């Protein structure tokens, strides 16, 4: 049966998410229900090759969280998974930086150039200030 | 006179930036009213090395279009200012990124990429992750 094969691969991603720590406490993403095993699932592509979907939640709705656990979950599963697989994230609700947060990300360094070097926004940028 | 100087290169500030494309509506950051003569200060850092201070509100309080609209005013003035210039950009509000745009952040490419590019993110991620 393809679905309850389905089933054993979300166990074995649940099992390397479960584990990862918070960026910001000093808790893993199953301790602080960020994840759940319920919030897995695998769908086969083609032979030899799955889409795995990862739901979850943020302790609190701030985008930098929700960005770094995204970053987490792709580079835990690069590294462990044993099949071929692309992943999928989604985040259950939309999130917010305070005025000093978003302030603080405008004005630091290493945030400015990563946006700078994303060709997409970097396009944006060449094409308002023509 | 310092206190007129700066008032004269507020003004050459502002007019650079007026003109700006706002990235997602079909005008300029002075016709929205994103900016204004008046969100222009400048100050001196030391002979020849000032230190410009622009505050500005965006049309709606989102993050990406915060972001994109502090990039431009960056490459704007580092590409037409002719003076030695620190840049500081303040927005006076929070943002915020729906349930839709931030998946959308959370799933994109060059996001990822440029994100994990950045050394803060990446240090932390391989702590998470270790
Ligand atoms: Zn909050
Ligand atoms: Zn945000
Ligand atoms: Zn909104």
């Amino acid at each position: 049966s393809n679905a309850r094969i389905m089933e054993e691969k979300a166990l074995e991603v649940y099992d390397l998410i479960r584990t990862i720590r918070d960026p910001e406490k000093p808790n893993t993403l199953e301790e602080l229900e960020v994840v759940s095993e319920s919030c897995v699932e695998v769908q086969e592509i083609n032979e030899e090759e799955y889409l795995v979907i990862i739901r979850f939640t943020p302790t609190v709705p701030h985008c930098s969280l929700a960005t770094l656990i995204g970053l987490c979950l792709r580079v835990k599963l690069q590294r462990c998974l044993p099949f071929k697989h692309k992943l999928e994230i989604y985040i259950s609700e939309g999130t917010h930086s305070t005025e000093e947060d978003i302030n603080k990300q405008i004005n630091d360094k290493e945030r400015v150039a990563a946006a700078m070097e994303n060709p997409n926004l970097r396009e944006i940028v060449e094409q308002c200030v023509l």
